[PDB]
């Protein structure tokens, strides 16, 4: 099987994507980071979401296996110590494949534009230029909300530990094919109103944010952070596209997330 | 097609059931409380509520619809001065069912015990007959958190905009198969730790709770709340069982939570 | 000085009341619980809050002094290997008197009724007998807002630390004379309408809440948790009355948050 | 007396400032807008945060009074319709003052740096220049969290109903004299803790936030918004300067914030 290796770049994680690659050399087991068919990322999450950015065009094709080398894996599966028997158990294909769902961002323009596309396994978040930040929110084609504050987070259900938790959003299960919308300090008053509270929307719900003044904003997808000008209308939805691990062991969602959040 | 009608109480409730009564008298449509397959609530949520707990064990033989002599209808559907189209929709059979998921709660005791289930439209919430409240959560059989505070409550996806939207919830769209655990006023400090966020669970999954000290416990299910005395364990999991609801022009979830808190 | 000593009354509270007993026999130094100029709690917050309701009509002539026999002293100062310096320190009296505010609640009756007036070093809370709870609030003479929910708390600065930090409250230095209320499980919709936010009050402003139905509450002083019945008016003010504090040495308020939330 | 208008700059503004300016001709009542004793805001807050700034030097000297061409004057006190009962009474002398809490912003460089001092009337905050935003908070020279997430926002008593409540700040009587601390979407698992809640400091309290990588940061005042770099500290206290309001008639605040907020 065709693989490749990521590493967040210190000494620690190069030492051991060495070691896995020697490891390796004893099976087969091609390095391919073309086309490869296991994507293994040594580091922490950081490291992880460049590897599924990376390779977001092959993602029917690749399992993702991470091993960390914090503190914090949500997305880490292993430990350092475990690396050797992880190369033994993927040489002998020892594993069943777990999908969590993803989120597409569509971003149109003005004039053109475009139409950009982007996929996100945490979330995609809208912030103004800076800039009072004021938007139509309109679900399903239903014009919902007049959003003002400080931005707006959408969140997988995986990315719900993550940006979306400190924003008092909801913890979702990943076998759950839904997105979550919650607010960056919204403004509510006699004459400004907001739900307040974190909505999680199905698959095939669109939820689009339609620009009031001001039509340029700061877009993140994960890590990624953008200026876009001239907006006309950014779009969300679930995917049809899911991203693949590599499983190996039990490791319950409702687990990592005791283990990452109340004691390990 | 057999029906019946539960009131509110008021004059208005009443004389609108009476006529209604009268204007299917002229149709074929018999009135039966006893195995009825339409329930009308002319009420509000409350009145709603209780033709639903009055017709449980015939949820899947019955199609429910709502009247609100409100403000506040959540599961109207209905205003009185459309009383007469309905009557006339009803009738001639024109609509099509939707189906919302439920919220299954098993109490077992000790010594016997029982075993008490119930099922819940909104939601089911548990706190100490006064009393700290000290609980054990375990999901699937994995020891979560320990829980202090003031309570807990599991929410259907309908029940999203009750109880669990004052506790900081997230509102779920009905048809997402899953319940939410919401904490009242958790205790967080240097020895005591929670997950603090609402945690959404999908079918299949079972969340239960484990008295620590102190096996005594006030728990609600919607309007209904009972002190159940020496509890070995209170198991939420989304029911098998379904509400179903006639409807007959569309009126989305969205545009129903707009309406409600965002102005109508 | 006359002194007394009150215990959790564990083993080792009583054995460490025993012996600071035996080394206050050494000095000059009167044990007297009937009018004692320090009061010693061994225990926890629990302990402390109970020795302050024993002897709430001394105030004006009592300094308060805490040793922990947890985790968890925010009215300790004191560990218990520590008891024979502070025997020592107390006897010579080597200390300066720190006083934190408290709060006067006032529960008005009809017919007769009373009148009852109630002292808290944490908070009053009320909540409905169960029941519905609703409210109107007046802050001082001028309805500002009916509230619907499962109560309020009314917090002193030193009390911010605990059930009000739960509900969402500001933790406030106790050098500010002042008053803190908090919302518990507030319903906001497009009909009924709550501030949502902790307000801060000065001395001298009165909140004071009257009853729209339903007379019936269960109000808690601290530990202290009653059924009051025929309720007219609760009414909630910053206290002439003060807590006195014997120190010592330098534990800053701001520390002692430090230790008790974030590490110790 | 000297005065002073500024105006919004639409129709209604300019036409009401020219018509209260020739209305004040008719006593004595000079324009100056160099050394004036009050100053006149019609407008929005937006119009008298810039007021307040254009004249933050000569706070000693003048009293400010508000008139909103909104919906929305928390710095209103008046509405156009009463612009000429305005002028009469403010020619007579006919007003007591009042005084709010101002929030001192010192940020300090490397090299050199300064020490940039700033006043604020509502709040000051601190961003990441985009950019992980990871600083220390020392209070009184106390080292009391790592905080990690968007940022942080201090709020004076009169700001606490601004950007402070959509953090979920307290709202502060504006006799207090405090500074409040919130926070902007912390990060808090089992290896990074901040404090949660809002922070009310009182008068001579220093609260200092140092860089912990990363020395940029985006800093706000009011409405002012700047990019430092080389950052060695950031340090907020309650000013000794205050602003002066006339008044005129009783507008207590927590009616202004039952009029803003709950309804009008
Ligand atoms: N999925 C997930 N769960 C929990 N924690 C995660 C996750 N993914 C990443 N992380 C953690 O985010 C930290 C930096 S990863 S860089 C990009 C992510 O940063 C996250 N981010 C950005 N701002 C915030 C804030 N303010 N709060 C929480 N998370 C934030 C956001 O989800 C982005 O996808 C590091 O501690 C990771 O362990
Ligand atoms: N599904 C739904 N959404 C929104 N609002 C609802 C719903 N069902 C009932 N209600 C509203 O609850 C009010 C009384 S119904 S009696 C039983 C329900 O009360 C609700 N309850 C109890 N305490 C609270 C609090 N504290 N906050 C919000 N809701 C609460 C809980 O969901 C129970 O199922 C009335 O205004 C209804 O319009
Ligand atoms: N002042 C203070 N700060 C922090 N923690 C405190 C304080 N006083 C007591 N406690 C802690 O409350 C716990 C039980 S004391 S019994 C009475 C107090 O319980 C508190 N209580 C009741 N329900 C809750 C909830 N739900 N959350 C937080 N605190 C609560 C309330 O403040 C009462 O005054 C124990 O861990 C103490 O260390
Ligand atoms: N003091 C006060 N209370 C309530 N509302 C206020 C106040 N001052 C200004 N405002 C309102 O802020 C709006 C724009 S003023 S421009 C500068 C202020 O914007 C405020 N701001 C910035 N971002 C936010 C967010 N996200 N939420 C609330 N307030 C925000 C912040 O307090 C700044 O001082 C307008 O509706 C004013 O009526």
């Amino acid at each position: 099987m065709k693989y490749m290796i990521t590493s967040k770049g210190d000494e620690k994680s190069d030492l051991l994507r060495l070691n896995m690659i020697a490891g390796f050399g004893e099976y087969d087991m091609e390095y391919d980071d073309v086309e490869p068919e296991i994507v293994i990322s040594i580091g922490g999450d950081g490291t992880f979401l460049s590897a599924f950015h990376q390779y977001e065009e092959r993602l029917d094709e690749i399992a993702f296996i991470g091993i960390h080398t914090g503190h914090l894996g949500f997305y880490a599966d292993w430990r350092p110590a475990e690396a050797d028997k992880l190369v033994k158990l993927l040489a002998k294909g020892e594993y069943q494949k777990v999908s969590y769902p993803l989120l597409k961002t569509t971003v149109k323009y003005g004039i053109g534009k475009k139409e950009a596309t982007y996929l996100a396994l945490n979330e995609s978040t809208v912030k103004s230029s800076g800039g009072p930040f004021v938007v139509d929110v309109v679900i399903n084609d239903i014009h919902f909300e007049r959003f003002r504050g400080d931005g707006l987070c959408m969140s997988t259900p995986s990315g719900t530990t993550a940006y979306n938790k400190s924003l008092g959003g909801a913890l979702m299960h990943p076998s759950i094919e839904a997105m979550q919308l919650t607010e960056m300090a919204s403004i509510n008053n006699r004459v400004y109103r907001t739900i307040g509270s974190p909505l999680v929307f199905p698959k095939h719900h669109v939820v689009s944010l339609q620009p009031v003044n001001d039509k340029d904003f700061q877009i993140s997808v994960d890590h990624l952070s953008i200026l876009h000008r001239d907006v006309q209308e950014i779009r969300y939805e679930v995917s049809a596209k899911k991203i693949h691990f590599a499983r190996f062991r039990s490791f319950p969602f409702w687990r990592r997330v005791h283990d990452s959040f109340i004691e390990d």
